[PDB]
Formats: structure tokens, C-alpha cells, sequence
């Protein structure tokens, strides 16, 4: 697979269709059960978890896309927003 990592908070991979067959998934599957998507974030959360371990405070949350062969993933967390409550419309 294909990883990025946009900031401390986002990060994206890329997931070929082949990709989710070698861990014996289906890009159908994948969006079509509920908890065995689930199994595609732990697998790049791990790819982080020594950087993850610092900031697993809070949710997981998910975007994609869909491309000619795979999929781009992005994948953010709430610690985003962590700080908010001193912001003001003044």
C-alpha cells in the first residue's frame, strides 16, 4: 500500500484493490460490512502506532475516494479541534 501523512491529525494512504485481496478483503466488502472496515484503519493506524500512542485521546473518523484500480483513504481525529473553546466571534 501507499501512506501519507499530512499533518499530526490527517493522514491519507492509497489502497490498491489488490492490496485489500492480499489481507483477504474485497473493495466491496470493505463499505459494505461495517466492522471488517474497521480491520482497513487499524491496519494504517499500525503503520503509525509508535507516533498513535501520543495522541489515541480520541475518535477515529474516515473520507474516500474511489480511482481507476483502488482507493485514496483519509483518515482524521478530533485532537484537531482539541484546542476551540477560546475562540470567540469578537
Amino acid at each position: 500500500m501507499e501512506i501519507e501523512r499530512i499533518n499530526e491529525h490527517t493522514v491519507k494512504f492509497y489502497m490498491s484493490y489488490g492490496d485489500i485481496e492480499d489481507r483477504g478483503f474485497d473493495r466491496e466488502e470493505i463499505w459494505y460490512n461495517r466492522e471488517r472496515s474497521e480491520e482497513l484503519f487499524w491496519e494504517v493506524m499500525d503503520e503509525v502506532h509508535e507516533e498513535e500512542e501520543f495522541a489515541v485521546e480520541g475518535p477515529l473518523w474516515i473520507q474516500v475516494q474511489a480511482l481507476d484500480k483502488g482507493l485514496e483513504i483519509i483518515v482524521t481525529k478530533a485532537q484537531l479541534s482539541k484546542d476551540l473553546d477560546k475562540l470567540v466571534p469578537r
